[PDB]
């Protein structure tokens, strides 16, 4: 009458602090995206932000500098479908 093989919950990790932070959630930016302005953001925070400025004006833009560009068809610094094994 027993079942459940859960590995040790040692989520401890020894690494340096993070410098790249998200101007939205202000938490952390490990795999942020790149825009035509330079400022990075979360692949999610960006999607949500865009909607925000959709009911007021309609068009989205950098929530930091609000530069002129296309929030669609944007690619990050590096996009490779290669996962180390
Ligand atoms: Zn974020
Ligand atoms: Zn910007």
């Amino acid at each position: 009458g027993s079942s459940g093989s859960s590995g040790m919950a040692s989520g401890i990790l020894v690494n340096v602090k993070e410098e790249v932070t998200c101007p939205i959630c202000l938490e952390l930016l490990t795999q942020p995206l790149s825009l035509d302005c330079g400022h990075s953001f979360c692949q999610a925070c960006l999607t949500a932000n865009h909607k925000k400025s959709m009911l007021d004006k309609g068009e989205s833009s950098c929530p930091v500098c609000r530069i002129s560009y296309q929030p669609e068809n944007i690619r990050p610094n590096r996009h490779v479908a290669n996962i180390v094994e």
